């Protein structure tokens, strides 16, 4: 009671990581966060995100969790309509085309989710939701 | 003269600017240099683009000209049509609302942009067409 909520902080924390080009604010319990800017899919606005770093041979995933909830974060509608992102980690930032997986290709990435931040496993236990991955990859 | 063509050179410091995370290629001729983010009016893709530092009071200006060539940069019809953009002032990133300026009040900011970089003045008396500048409002 008088705490902040969870948005509170995932807004904080979003702010600090641009406040300090990617050198305050890129952990999570001693875990490593990325900074996604996705376009509003019905404003057309930039949208900061921070959200888990799962990376392998220049490609990263990313993860539509919110916890175990029944309903996908509103990014996720922002990716499918506007692939076109922007990843920060740490002080390195790119492009990228972000891509949903599923089947036996999801189940990869998952593993290397899981790998990082072990409660992914636990969030999806709490829900028939099958939870979101995309694939990034670099343009060039 | 040995120079990378204009639109080469562009995308090779605004990579600097993202790879380094603000603290390589932030300048042109010893003069400052921001990197703008807008929304592609078309494709809602992601725009990254280098342009001179015009700064006042925590709000910034843009100049839209290529040298002063008869047509504005198609970045200048993204502004128009998505006016929450970002820009990127070294290490410090920002969201801002653009909007463009006439008369007066554009003489103000011409002037300030004209002692950052003077070559703007020789750029307006190339052409019949109004050099369009837009003024940067901080937000959130
Ligand atoms: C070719 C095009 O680039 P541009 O026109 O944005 O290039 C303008 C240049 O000014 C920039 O490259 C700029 O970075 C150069 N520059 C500077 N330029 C300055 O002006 N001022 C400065 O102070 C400055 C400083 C500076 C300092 C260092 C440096 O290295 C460069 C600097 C492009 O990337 N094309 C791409 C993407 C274009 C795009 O955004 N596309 C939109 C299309 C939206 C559109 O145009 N809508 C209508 C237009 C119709 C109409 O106009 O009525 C349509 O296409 O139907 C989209 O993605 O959606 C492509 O073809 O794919
Ligand atoms: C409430 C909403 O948030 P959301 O995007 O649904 O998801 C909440 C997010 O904070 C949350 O998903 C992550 O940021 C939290 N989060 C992680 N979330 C995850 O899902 N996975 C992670 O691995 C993760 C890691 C993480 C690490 C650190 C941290 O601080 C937070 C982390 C939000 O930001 N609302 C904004 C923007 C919404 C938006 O994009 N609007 C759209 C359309 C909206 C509409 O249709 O009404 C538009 O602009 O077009 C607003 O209401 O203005």
């Amino acid at each position: 009671e008088y705490a902040p909520s969870p948005l509170d902080w995932s807004r904080e924390q979003a702010d600090t990581y641009m406040k300090s080009g990617g050198t305050e604010g890129t952990q999570l319990q001693g875990k490593p966060v990325i900074l996604l800017t996705t376009v509003g899919a019905k404003t057309g606005k930039l949208r900061k995100t921070p959200l888990m770093r799962v990376e392998h041979d220049g490609q990263y995933a990313i993860v539509a969790s919110l916890g175990g909830a029944p309903k996908n974060p509103v990014w996720y509608h922002n990716v499918v309509k506007n692939p076109r992102v922007e990843l920060q980690d740490g002080t390195v930032t790119g492009d990228y085309d972000a891509r949903e997986v599923f089947g036996d290709e999801k189940a990869i990435w998952w593993q290397r989710a899981v790998a990082v931040w072990p409660d992914y496993a636990s969030y999806q236990t709490k829900t028939d939701r099958q939870i979101p991955v995309f694939v990034l990859t670099p343009v060039r």
